[PDB]
RNA sequence: UACCUGGUUGAUCCUGCCAGUAGCAUAUGCUUGUCUCAAAGAUUAAGCCAUGCAUGUCUAAGUACGCACGGCCGGUACAGUG
């Protein structure tokens, strides 16, 4: 299951201004980022065991 | 600039100190137009202190769900400034 589908986003509400829903920044989540940021420290390992 | 002068006697020559003489540091008195640099609560009390200030800090890169903002797009987990 992606959580990404269940952040609990906060409806906003205020006079004057368009409607807001603000969801939070899920942390300590697997990214395409994240996934070659081992990739790399694991490419260094290979250089100074070469 | 490697320098002396007055004072003991009726007069003399000495010993010897007193006073004079020049700088330099603190205080003080009188006087003071221009311009440059410039010390400054050490001395006595390392005594006592009203008040204000003298130490803070964010980059692309630790953590942003403050609508605090003008503004995207609307199922976009997180647009950005903060």
């Amino acid at each position: 299951d992606d959580v990404r589908q269940y952040v609990v986003r906060k409806p906003l509400n205020k006079e004057g201004k368009k409607p807001r829903t603000k969801a939070p920044k899920i942390q300590r989540l697997v990214t395409p980022r994240v996934l070659q940021h081992k990739r790399r420290r694991i490419a260094l390992k290979k250089q100074r065991t070469k």
